[PDB]
Parts: structure tokens; C-alpha cells; sequence
């Protein structure tokens, strides 16, 4: 009997090079079934997919695969495949990610936070909400990964100090602490939807409708913004009425107070270079947001049209990081001759940069365009479109909805980005199929690949409040379960209320046919 | 009187701020002076190469301007300029990055380099000879600046084994500590030339090629080493005995010994991680040789023409170290279902490789080819040509002796890529203006560019081996005036005899008219 388990624990011990050798002999069939130049790109595909689900090679590793696999199956020559992994899509993440870094380094993320949480209050549905509102609002420009990192000893902080009888009050501070800790990565999940650079699909969205469609231009940061933040308050309020009714009930507050004050003059008096960088958030956002928001006549109409884009706009902002200085200017210094002549430190080095950016993301963006470069080059976008004749009856507004559930159910075992990446060339196809705007599909595809709530595997974030032992799987997997639910049903309204005035998905769009 | 000292002083602490703010005011005229197109594109690029000669920016920070100022003036449009910055020789840099790290991980290279030191010998000028091969064939797959770095803490404990009377003892030990001192960064700086992936430089006139002379195809790693290597050779055997002459005077042995041995057998025993990346490498390099070495038919040809590429050998075969088992496979583990079911750690991890890759010097490469690219579009080549008039009467060896010379002795101030990226373009112009071939032009300015020995501040190398205090600037200027002299002399001499056969540089090619 206990042989099986010893197999069983064998074959587990080596799942990873057993899936990277038994997958291409499984997705050899694929080959001979199809035309031969679609059958080598779904090939190429699905063995990308099934590698990015088991984690058989990592993520950034997998993403190089179209760089072999393309030239070397006629797909598409190498310097056609390689330029993809540094479309300007892939430059504005980089953008954000350097501002994201330079936030980090001056510790204004924390300040933030702890000025939020004096401002919300100290009572448990208001702290919740407190708590969810910070991380939300930082996982716009911070990663969520980053974002619940930051923000769980803090809750931790706060929850020792509120806790510092018997079976009714043991089970209401633990119904507490589970509520406080599942409600940060919620939240962070939710908050990285509501800004393009938030999350990582937000911008795979974008690459592949470079390849796939290359004249629609509607969908910026602006555009995505107004459409994303209502959505994000909307999903925002609706888990943390979930939330404190499933665990907060819908001098402990003088020493939660105490502490979170103590913690935010810990951090010290505000500092040239936390302006600075403050500042020089602002004039991001504003400047990204402002650029050509599809409604007001932007900045950019003041130029060559189809010259710039959000990508410049980011990395000329970003470029002041590294030289403006993090020390007061002071013109008494060039006349007091006496004074010491240290050179200034800027506000970024490069150094600090390169070793804070997630270089692996970037390539991970970059195999997802090149992907969608080769799914579209090789025709096998036809042969999908060809292949989705009987789902042609579906009405459009149920056709949102199912493949918002099944994404945001796929997602909950696999990474969003991987998802996302799979799922769009599907959406697309099925979004012509059905004679709706592409976007109508793959905006709701984008959205929902982002609503992994019920597993640690899901989402990073969800690692990281697991690995505080206080969270079981099946609390997580029960708040989950309602959390997806509420996320799709506000995903459809959004979709079919303002979604359709934003980026005009009333009508089928010319370059769409 | 000492008033100018200090405002002198006062001005060097803020040079940077000083020549950032500073550098488009004086450049402003250029903009008039020329057609507007040509003029914003000349523009730019004189800011890039003072920004990078100066290090008023970091130079991955420097090579992100195209990306702002190419379509905000209207050279070219984001779209275009940002895929420029990951053409498949990037790839090419990644993958030889990704092996560097790879060997550096496993201690490969240091059991290399103290083989190589027990077979040459101990004899100070058969040392000396090993210490500069052992630096040259490492810094092939190396960088220049890990070259050294890795060897010359060997070079001090041979020597302080060695020297462990009076004057002229004294000067005999100086002498031989300057000259082992010198000899490492100059063979690095030499070796780096060997290899398209040894050096950013090399790698630079592939990715500027791409986009002068697109269907300019010739050079590739095969080509270039079996024009490079033999030059290479050359000039290190000229430089040992320059070195030798100048320094080396062209028990203490059984020391040397006896410490070299100690320092091998404390690397410890052979392990299988370094015997399969040392056979991974071995792979690497003879497949990127007889892909397509131009004079033998390689395995390339069974493919479909125009589709594979270095970038797709090199990336297929560094993916191999991210899922290679770093300990020995064994059948037996199978069956002893007793055995500890622990997973397998690869060779190389993505978290390490990503900590070793440099992404400053690939962001740095991708704004060579972008600035490349906007010098071709905007019209700035056609401009630079007509204004070579008065050049086009000399002959075309003396041209190469003269671009040759000035890039060797402007590399010692500067940076050789940011050398070689600004003088590719002028080089290519000169070529196309004296009824020549591009490449005769191209490939010793090139070559040239790395022909750093002067100074510290000429390359990285050359300042670790000032950072032992053992070498004055007077003997590295005097060495490196002669070791510049050669190796323009010896580039002549490889450009006009046998690259002449490799390149097929006898016949002005039909793409370059
Ligand atoms: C950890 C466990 C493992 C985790 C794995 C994670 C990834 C899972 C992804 C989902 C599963 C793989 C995708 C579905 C199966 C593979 C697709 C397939 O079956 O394609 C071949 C097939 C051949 O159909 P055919 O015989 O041509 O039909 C008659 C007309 N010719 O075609 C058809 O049957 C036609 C319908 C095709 C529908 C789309 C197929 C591609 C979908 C993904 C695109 C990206
Ligand atoms: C683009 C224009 C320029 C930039 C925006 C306008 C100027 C903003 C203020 C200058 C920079 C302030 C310092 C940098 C950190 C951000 C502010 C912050 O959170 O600091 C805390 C502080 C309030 O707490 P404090 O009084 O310091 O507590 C100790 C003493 N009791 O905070 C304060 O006292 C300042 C509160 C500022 C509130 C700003 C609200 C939003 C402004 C528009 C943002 C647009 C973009 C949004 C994305
Ligand atoms: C730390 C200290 C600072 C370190 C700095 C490091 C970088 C230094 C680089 C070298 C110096 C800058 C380059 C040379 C000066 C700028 C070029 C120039 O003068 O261009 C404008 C000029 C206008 O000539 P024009 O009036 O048009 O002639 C009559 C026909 N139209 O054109 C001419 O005069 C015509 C000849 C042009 C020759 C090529 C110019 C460009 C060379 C670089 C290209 C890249
Ligand atoms: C692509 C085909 C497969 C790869 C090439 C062929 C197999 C090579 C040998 C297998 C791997 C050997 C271990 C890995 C490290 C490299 C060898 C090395 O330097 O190890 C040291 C050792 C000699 O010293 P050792 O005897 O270990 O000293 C202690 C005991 N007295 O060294 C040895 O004992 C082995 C010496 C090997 C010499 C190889 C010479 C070049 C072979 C062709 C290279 C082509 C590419 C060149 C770039
Ligand atoms: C890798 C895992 C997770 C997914 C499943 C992969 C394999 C088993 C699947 C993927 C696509 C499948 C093929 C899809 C279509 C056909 C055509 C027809 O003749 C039926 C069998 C055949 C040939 C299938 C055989 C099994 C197949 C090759
Ligand atoms: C730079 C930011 C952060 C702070 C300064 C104020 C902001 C709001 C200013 C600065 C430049 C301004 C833009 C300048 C030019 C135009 C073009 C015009 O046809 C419509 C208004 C529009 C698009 C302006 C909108 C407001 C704007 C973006
Ligand atoms: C715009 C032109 C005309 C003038 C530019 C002046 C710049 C370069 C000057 C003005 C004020 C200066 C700063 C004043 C004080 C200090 C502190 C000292 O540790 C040196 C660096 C630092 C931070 C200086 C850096 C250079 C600085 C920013
Ligand atoms: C989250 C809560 C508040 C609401 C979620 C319910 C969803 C499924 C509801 C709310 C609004 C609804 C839409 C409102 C109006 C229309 C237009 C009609 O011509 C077709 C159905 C369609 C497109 C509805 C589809 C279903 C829909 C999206
Ligand atoms: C930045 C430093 C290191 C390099 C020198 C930059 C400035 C001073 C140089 C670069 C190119 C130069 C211009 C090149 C050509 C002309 C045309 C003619 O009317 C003579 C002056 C004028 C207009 C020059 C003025 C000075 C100038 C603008
Ligand atoms: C793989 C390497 C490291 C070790 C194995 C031996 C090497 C030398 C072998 C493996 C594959 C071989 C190639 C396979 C096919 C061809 C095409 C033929 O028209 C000319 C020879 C050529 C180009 C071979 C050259 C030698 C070669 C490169
Ligand atoms: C090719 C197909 C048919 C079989 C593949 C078998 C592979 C997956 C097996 C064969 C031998 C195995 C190795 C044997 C011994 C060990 C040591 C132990 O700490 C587990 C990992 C490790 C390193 C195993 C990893 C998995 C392994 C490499
Ligand atoms: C380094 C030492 C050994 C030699 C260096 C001297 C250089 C300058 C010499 C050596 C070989 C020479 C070349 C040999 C042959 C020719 C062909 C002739 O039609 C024009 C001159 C030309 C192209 C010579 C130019 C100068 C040259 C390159
Ligand atoms: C550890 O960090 C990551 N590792 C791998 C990947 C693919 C992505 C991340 C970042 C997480 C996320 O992108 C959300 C998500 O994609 O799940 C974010 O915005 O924080
Ligand atoms: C500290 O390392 C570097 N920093 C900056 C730059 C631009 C390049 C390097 C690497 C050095 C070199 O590229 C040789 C050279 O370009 O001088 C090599 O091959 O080691
Ligand atoms: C000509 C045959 C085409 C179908 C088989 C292709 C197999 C490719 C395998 C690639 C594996 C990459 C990860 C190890
Ligand atoms: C019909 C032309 C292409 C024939 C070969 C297709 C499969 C190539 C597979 C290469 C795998 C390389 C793994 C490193
Ligand atoms: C009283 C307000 C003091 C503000 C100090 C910090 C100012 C930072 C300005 C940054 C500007 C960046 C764009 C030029
Ligand atoms: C229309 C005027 C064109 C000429 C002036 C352009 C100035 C651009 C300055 C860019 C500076 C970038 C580094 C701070
Ligand atoms: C003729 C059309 C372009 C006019 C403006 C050219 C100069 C633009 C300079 C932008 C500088 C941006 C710095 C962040
Ligand atoms: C006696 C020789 C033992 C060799 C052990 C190491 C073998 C490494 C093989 C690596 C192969 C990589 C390509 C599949
Ligand atoms: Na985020
Ligand atoms: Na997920
Ligand atoms: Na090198
Ligand atoms: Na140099």
C-alpha cells in the first residue's frame, strides 16, 4: 500500500524535467493534425503553456522559447521574433518599474500607508477597509507582490497591538487576523487591474493587440484608467463587505493608534528626496494619464501624430531619476567656498535600479508579444477562428461572461500573465467570430486573469499572506469562490454599461474585419 | 590665488549637472545649422556622445534617449525606435552573458585559468606569457572587466610567492610587479576582440550593420574569429614581448609552484556541474562556429534560409543550463525507494543568472542600434556622406591607418562601445564615399575601439589593475603608447591581407552602392 505513495513521491520529486521531456512528445500529434506551418506555431504554443502552468523551466526561460522554436520551425525568422521583446509596451513597463524602485528606495510607499491608516481609523470594518483602500491605491504603481509584502507586518503590527472570553473571544481574534491577512493580496490583486503598468497582463493586453490588431489605438493608460478605477472601487467595496462579514462581524484602538503613529515617525521627517520622487510620481501619472485620455484632446496633439506614446512619455520621465540630486540645492553653497565639494547623490542610481527590476517580467512580456507575433504570422489565428464555428450562436454578452469565468478560473492554478498570454489570441478569434469589437472580449479576458483568490499558487501575493500561518487553504478558498463570483458579475456590468461609451465597442470596428 | 583652485574644485564637484544642463545649449546651433530632420537626428547624437564621454548619465540611462527624443522631434516614431533596442545580436550578448555566468557560478573559469598556469610554467617570462594567455582566452567568453578581476588576485599571490641586493633587487622586483600588473587588463582588453560575444563593441557593428547595410550578412561568430583570432595572437605575442622588454628584462619557482598547485587542489576535486557546463560550452561555441563560417557549408544550410541566426544557437543552448541537473543523474535513485526524494538543483538558476547579467551594458547596446537606426531614417547618413567631401581622395589603406589611429587614442578617454557607436556611422560613410567596402572601414574601427591601454579611466580593467597601487599612470601611458602602435599596425596588416579572403572586402559590394 505504501508503495503507491513512494511512486507517487518519486515521479513528484521529478515532475519537472518529466513534464519538460513528456510534453513535446504528447504536443507531437498537434504537428501532423494541423497545416503544417499553424500545426508547428499551436505546437509552440501549447508547449509554452503547459511549461508555463508546471513551472517546468522558469517563467522568463519559457518566454525565450519562440526565439528557438520560430526560425527553427519557418514560423518566423529570428530577427522578426527577437525586436518583439522590446516593443514600447514593454518600455513602459519598464518605466513603471523604475518608478516603482525609486518609490521603494525613499520609503514614500510606507509613508503613504501610514498616513492612510491614520486617516482611516482603528475599528475593525473601518481598519479592514483602511487596509484594503492602501493596498489597492499602492498596487496601482507598486507591484502586488511588493505591495502585500509592505503591507503585512504592518497589519501584523497592528493586530499584535490590538490583541496584546475563551472559545467566543479566541474565535473572534482569530476570524480577525484571517480577515486582516486575506484582505491585503485582495486587495493588492484588485488595485494592480486599475492602472496599465499595475500588473503585468494589463500590458500583455496591449502587446498582443499590437500584433493582432495593429490599428486599434483606443486602449492607453488614460482610457484603461477611467475605464479600470470605477471597476476597481466597485470590486474594492464589494470584498471588503465580503470580507468583514465572513471574519469582522458586519484602550485596543488607543494602542492600535500608538503604534501606527509610533511606526510613522519611525520613518522620520519628510526628506528632500521623498518630495522629489512624490513630485515626479505625480507628473508620471498625470502626464501618462493625460497624454490622450480619448476624450479630452491631450498633450500629444501638440506633435507628430502616431510619434509618441505612453512609453516616452514614461521614459522621460523616469530619466530624471538619475540625475536630479536627493539633497537639498542650495546657492549659498557656491559661495561658501569653505563648504566640503561631495559630489551629490541622485535620486536613483543605476545600480539600485538594475538590481530592483524584475528583468524576468520584462522577458516574460516580451515571449508573450513574440508569441502573438507568431500566432498571427503563421495564420494559425485563422485556423482558431476557423475552429470557433459553433460557438458563432452565443449571444456576445454571454460569451463575456463564460470566458470571464472560465479565465478567472483558470487563473486560480496558473500565473495571470501565462493566462492571459494563452487565452487572448482565443478571445480575439472569438470576438471576430461573433461580430463584437475585439475588445469587448479581451478586455474582460485581461481583467479576469487577475482574479486569483481561492490558492497560494494563484497569485504571489497569495504566497506571501499564506506563508503567515494564520490563513488556512480552505478559508482562502471559500472567500475566493464569492470573490471571482462578485468579480465577474461587476467585470459584465462594467463592460456593458461604460466600457462601451470608453472605448466605443458599440460598433464593429473597420480594422476588425 | 587659491581662489581659482577652489572654484575650479567647486566646479568639478557638479560637472555632471553642469554638462547635462549645459551640453543642449551648446548643441542648440546645430539644429539651425542644418536641415531639420538631419539637424534634430545630429542633435541627438552629439548629446548621446557627450552624455556617455562625460558620465553625466549612466550610460544604460544615456542610451535611453532615443526613446524620448526621436519622436518627440520626429526622427521616428516610438514603435519604431523601441524594437531596436532587442534585434536578435542582443540576444546574441544575452545568451554569451548567460554562459559567462553559467562558468563564472561553477569556478570553471578559475580551474581553467590554473591549469593553463601550471602547464606554461614559472619562468618570469613564460609567466608573464601564461598570465596574458590565460587572461586573452578567458576574456573571449568573459567579460574584459571579470577577466581581470578573476586573475589578478592570482597574479599577487604568485607573486608575493615569488618575492616572499638593495637597488637593484628593489627595481627587478618593482619592474616585474608592474609589468605582471599590466600585462592582465591589456590581454583582456586583446582577448575580448576575438569573439563577436567577448566584447559590447563587436557586437555593436553587427547590430549598426543590421541597419546601415541590411543585406549585409557576411560577418557572424565564425567569420569573425577566424579573422580576430589570428590578430589577436599576433598582438598578444607582440604585447608579452613589449612587456617583457620593458619590465620582465627580455626556491622562488618552486614558491610559484608550489602555491598554484594549492590554489588548484583548493578548488577541490572535479565536479560533474563544471563537466556539463564545460561541455555545454563546448556546444556553444562550435555550433555558433559552424553555423555558417562562410567558407565551409554549415548545418544552418539544412534549415530554411534567412530564419536561423547566432541568437538562436546561443539561446537554445544556454536554455539547457536552466533545466541541466547540477548533480549526477542515477538509475539506482529509482529503484531505492529508501532514497531522499529532494528536487534537483539546475545549473543555473534564473534568480542568479539575472543577478549576474549586466542590463546596462544590453540597454546600452540597444541604443547604439536605435541611435543607428534614426541616424539611417532621418536622413542623417546621406548628409554625413556629402559632407566627406574633401576625404574622398585618400587612399583607402591610409584611411584605415588614420580611422584606426584616431579611434585607438580616442578610446583612451572614453568608453569603447560609446566609441564605436559613434564612429560606425561617420566609418560607413567614408567607406560608401571611397568606393569601398563597408566592412574595411567598419571592422578596424571596430577593433580599435578596444585598443584601451593608456589609461584607468580608458576601461574597466584598466582600473582594477591601478586599484592595487602597484602601477604609476606614467608606465601605463608608456606602455600603451606602444601597444596602441601595434596593434593599429597589426589591424592594418589583418585588414589588408586576410580579411581581405574572409570578407570578400576586394570587390565594393552590391548593397553598399
Ligand atoms: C498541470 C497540468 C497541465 C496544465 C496545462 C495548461 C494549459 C492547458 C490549455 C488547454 C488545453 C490545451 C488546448 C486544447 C487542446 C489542444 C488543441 C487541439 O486539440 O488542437 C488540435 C485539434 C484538431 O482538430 P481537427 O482534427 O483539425 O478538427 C477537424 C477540422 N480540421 O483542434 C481542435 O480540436 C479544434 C478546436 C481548437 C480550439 C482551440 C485550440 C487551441 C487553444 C489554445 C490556443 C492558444
Ligand atoms: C504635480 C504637481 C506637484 C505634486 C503634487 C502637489 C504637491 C504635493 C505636496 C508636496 C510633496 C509632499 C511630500 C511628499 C510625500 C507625499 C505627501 C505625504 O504623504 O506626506 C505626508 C504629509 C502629511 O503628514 P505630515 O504632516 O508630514 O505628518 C507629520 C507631521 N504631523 O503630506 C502633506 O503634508 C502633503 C499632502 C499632499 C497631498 C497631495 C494630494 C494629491 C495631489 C495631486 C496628485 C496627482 C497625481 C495622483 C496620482
Ligand atoms: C569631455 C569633453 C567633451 C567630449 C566630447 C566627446 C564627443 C566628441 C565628438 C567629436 C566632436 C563633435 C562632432 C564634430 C562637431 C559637430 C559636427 C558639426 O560641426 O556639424 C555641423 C556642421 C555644419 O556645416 P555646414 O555649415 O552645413 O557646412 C556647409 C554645408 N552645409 O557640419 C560640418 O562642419 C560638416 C562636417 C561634418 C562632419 C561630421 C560631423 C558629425 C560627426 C559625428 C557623427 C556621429
Ligand atoms: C563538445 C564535445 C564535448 C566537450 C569536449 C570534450 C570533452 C572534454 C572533457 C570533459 C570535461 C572535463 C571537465 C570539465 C573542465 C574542463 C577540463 C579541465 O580543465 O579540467 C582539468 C583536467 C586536467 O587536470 P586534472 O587532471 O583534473 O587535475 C587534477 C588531477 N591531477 O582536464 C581534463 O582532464 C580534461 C581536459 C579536456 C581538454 C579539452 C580540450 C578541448 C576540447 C575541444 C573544445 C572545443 C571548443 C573550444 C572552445
Ligand atoms: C500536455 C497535456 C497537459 C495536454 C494534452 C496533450 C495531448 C495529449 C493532446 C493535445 C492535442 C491532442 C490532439 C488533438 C486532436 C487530435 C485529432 C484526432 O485524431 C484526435 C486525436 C488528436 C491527435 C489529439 C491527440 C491528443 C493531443 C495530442
Ligand atoms: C505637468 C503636470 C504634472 C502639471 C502641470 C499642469 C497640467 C495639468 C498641464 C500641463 C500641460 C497641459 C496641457 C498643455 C496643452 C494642451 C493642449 C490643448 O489643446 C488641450 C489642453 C492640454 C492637453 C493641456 C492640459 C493640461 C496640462 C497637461
Ligand atoms: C542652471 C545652472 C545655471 C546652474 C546649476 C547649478 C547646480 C549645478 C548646483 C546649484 C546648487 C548645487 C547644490 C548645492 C549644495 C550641494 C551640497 C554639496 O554636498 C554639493 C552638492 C550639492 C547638492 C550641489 C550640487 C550642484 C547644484 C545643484
Ligand atoms: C455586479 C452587479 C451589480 C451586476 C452584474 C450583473 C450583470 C451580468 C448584468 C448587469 C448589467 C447587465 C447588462 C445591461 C444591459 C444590457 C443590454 C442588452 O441589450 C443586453 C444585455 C445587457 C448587455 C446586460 C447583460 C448583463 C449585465 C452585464
Ligand atoms: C559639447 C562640446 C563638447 C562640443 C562643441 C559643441 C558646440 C560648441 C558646437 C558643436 C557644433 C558647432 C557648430 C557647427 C557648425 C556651425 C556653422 C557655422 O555657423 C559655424 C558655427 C556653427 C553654428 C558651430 C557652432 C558651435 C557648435 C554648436
Ligand atoms: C554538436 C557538436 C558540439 C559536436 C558534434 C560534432 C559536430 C562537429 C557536428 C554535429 C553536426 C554536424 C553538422 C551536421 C550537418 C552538416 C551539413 C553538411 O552539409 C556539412 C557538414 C555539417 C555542417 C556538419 C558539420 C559537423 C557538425 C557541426
Ligand atoms: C527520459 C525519461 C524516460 C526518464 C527521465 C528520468 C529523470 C527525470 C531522472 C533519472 C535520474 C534522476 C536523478 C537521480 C538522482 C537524483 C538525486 C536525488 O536528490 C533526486 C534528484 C536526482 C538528481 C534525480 C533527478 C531526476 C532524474 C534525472
Ligand atoms: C604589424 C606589422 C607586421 C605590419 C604593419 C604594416 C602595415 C601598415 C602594412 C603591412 C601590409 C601592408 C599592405 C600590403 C599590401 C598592400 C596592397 C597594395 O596594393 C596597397 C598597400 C597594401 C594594402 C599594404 C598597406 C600597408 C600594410 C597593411
Ligand atoms: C514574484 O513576482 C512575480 N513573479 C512572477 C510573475 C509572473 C509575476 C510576478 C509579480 C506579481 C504580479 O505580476 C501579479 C501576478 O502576475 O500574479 C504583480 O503585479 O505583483
Ligand atoms: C564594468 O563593466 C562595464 N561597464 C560599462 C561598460 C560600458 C562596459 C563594461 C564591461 C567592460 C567590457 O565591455 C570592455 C569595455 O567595453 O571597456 C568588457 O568586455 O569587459
Ligand atoms: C519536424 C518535427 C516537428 C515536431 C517536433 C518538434 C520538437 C521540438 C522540441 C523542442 C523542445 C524544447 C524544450 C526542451
Ligand atoms: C520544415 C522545416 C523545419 C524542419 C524542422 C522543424 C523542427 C525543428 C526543431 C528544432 C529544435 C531545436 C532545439 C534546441
Ligand atoms: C515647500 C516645498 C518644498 C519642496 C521640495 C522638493 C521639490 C522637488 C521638486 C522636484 C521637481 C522635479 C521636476 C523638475
Ligand atoms: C524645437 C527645438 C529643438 C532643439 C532643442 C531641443 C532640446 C532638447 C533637450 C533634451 C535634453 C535631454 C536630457 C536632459
Ligand atoms: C517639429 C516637431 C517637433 C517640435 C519639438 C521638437 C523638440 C522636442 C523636445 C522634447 C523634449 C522632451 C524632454 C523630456
Ligand atoms: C567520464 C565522463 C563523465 C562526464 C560527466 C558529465 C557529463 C555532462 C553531459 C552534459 C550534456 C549536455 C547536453 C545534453
Ligand atoms: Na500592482
Ligand atoms: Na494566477
Ligand atoms: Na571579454
Ligand atoms: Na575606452
Amino acid at each position: 500500500m505504501a508503495a503507491l505513495a513512494a511512486a507517487a513521491k518519486k515521479v513528484w520529486s521529478a515532475r519537472r524535467l518529466l513534464v519538460l521531456l513528456f510534453t513535446p512528445l504528447a504536443l507531437l500529434p498537434v504537428v501532423f493534425a494541423l497545416p503544417p506551418k499553424e500545426g508547428r506555431c499551436l505546437f509552440v504554443i501549447l508547449l509554452m503553456a503547459v511549461y508555463w502552468c508546471t513551472e517546468a523551466l522558469p517563467l522568463s526561460v519559457t518566454a525565450l522559447l519562440p526565439i528557438v522554436l520560430f526560425p527553427f520551425m519557418g514560423i518566423l525568422p529570428s530577427n522578426k521574433v527577437c525586436p518583439q521583446y522590446f516593443l514600447d509596451t514593454n518600455f513602459l513597463f519598464l518605466s513603471g518599474l523604475i518608478m516603482a524602485s525609486a518609490i521603494e528606495e525613499w520609503n514614500l510607499h510606507r509613508r503613504i500607508a501610514l498616513k492612510i491608516l491614520m486617516l482611516v481609523g482603528v475599528q475593525p470594518a473601518r481598519l479592514i477597509l483602511g487596509m484594503m483602500v492602501t493596498t489597492s491605491f499602492l498596487s496601482m504603481w507598486l507591484s502586488n507582490t511588493a505591495s502585500t509584502a509592505m503591507m503585512l507586518p504592518i497589519a501584523n503590527a497592528i493586530l499584535k497591538s490590538l490583541f496584546g472570553d475563551s472559545r467566543k473571544e479566541d474565535e473572534y481574534r482569530r476570524n480577525i487576523w484571517k480577515g486582516f491577512l486575506i484582505s491585503i493580496p485582495y486587495s493588492a490583486s484588485i488595485g494592480g487591474t486599475a492602472t496599465l503598468t499595475g500588473t503585468a497582463p494589463n500590458l500583455i493586453l496591449l502587446g498582443q493587440l499590437k500584433s493582432f490588431f495593429p490599428q486599434c489605438d483606443v486602449v492607453n493608460f488614460g482610457s484603461w484608467f477611467i475605464f479600470a478605477f470605477p471597476l476597481m472601487l466597485l470590486f474594492l467595496l464589494a470584498g471588503w463587505l465580503w470580507i468583514s462579514f465572513l471574519y469582522g462581524g458586519l484602550n485596543a484602538e488607543d494602542r492600535a493608534r500608538a503604534v501606527i503613529r509610533e511606526e510613522y515617525q519611525n520613518l522620520g521627517p519628510i526628506k528632500f528626496a521623498e518630495q522629489a520622487v512624490f513630485i515626479l510620481f505625480c507628473m508620471f501619472a498625470i502626464l501618462l494619464f493625460t497624454r490622450d485620455p480619448k476624450f479630452i484632446p491631450g498633450w500629444a496633439s501638440l506633435f507628430n501624430p502616431g510619434f509618441l506614446s505612453d512609453a516616452v512619455t514614461g521614459v522621460a520621465i523616469v530619466t530624471i531619476l538619475f540625475f536630479f540630486p536627493s539633497q537639498r540645492p542650495s546657492l549659498k553653497w557656491w559661495f561658501d567656498f569653505k563648504a566640503p565639494n561631495t559630489e551629490t547623490e541622485p535620486l536613483l542610481t543605476w545600480k539600485k535600479a538594475q538590481e530592483t527590476v524584475p528583468w524576468n517580467i520584462i522577458l516574460l512580456l516580451g515571449g508573450g508579444f513574440a508569441m502573438a507575433k507568431g500566432c498571427e504570422e503563421s495564420g494559425l489565428s485563422v485556423w482558431i477562428g476557423g475552429q470557433l464555428h459553433p460557438l458563432e450562436n452565443v449571444p456576445p454578452a454571454l460569451a463575456v461572461l463564460l470566458i470571464t469565468v472560465v479565465i478567472a478560473f483558470f487563473t486560480e492554478f496558473a500565473s495571470n500573465t501565462a493566462t492571459i498570454i494563452i487565452f487572448l489570441p482565443v478571445l480575439a478569434e472569438l470576438a471576430i467570430r461573433l461580430r463584437v469589437h475585439p475588445l469587448y472580449l479581451m478586455i474582460p479576458g485581461t481583467v479576469g486573469c487577475s482574479f486569483a483568490f481561492m490558492l497560494p499558487v494563484s497569485t504571489p501575493p497569495n504566497s506571501i499572506a499564506f506563508a503567515s500561518g494564520h490563513l488556512l487553504v480552505k478559508d482562502m478558498v471559500r472567500t475566493g469562490l464569492l470573490m471571482n463570483l462578485m468579480g465577474v458579475l461587476l467585470l459584465s456590468l462594467a463592460m456593458n454599461t461604460w466600457a462601451q461609451t470608453i472605448f466605443q465597442l458599440g460598433t464593429f470596428p473597420d480594422w476588425a474585419d
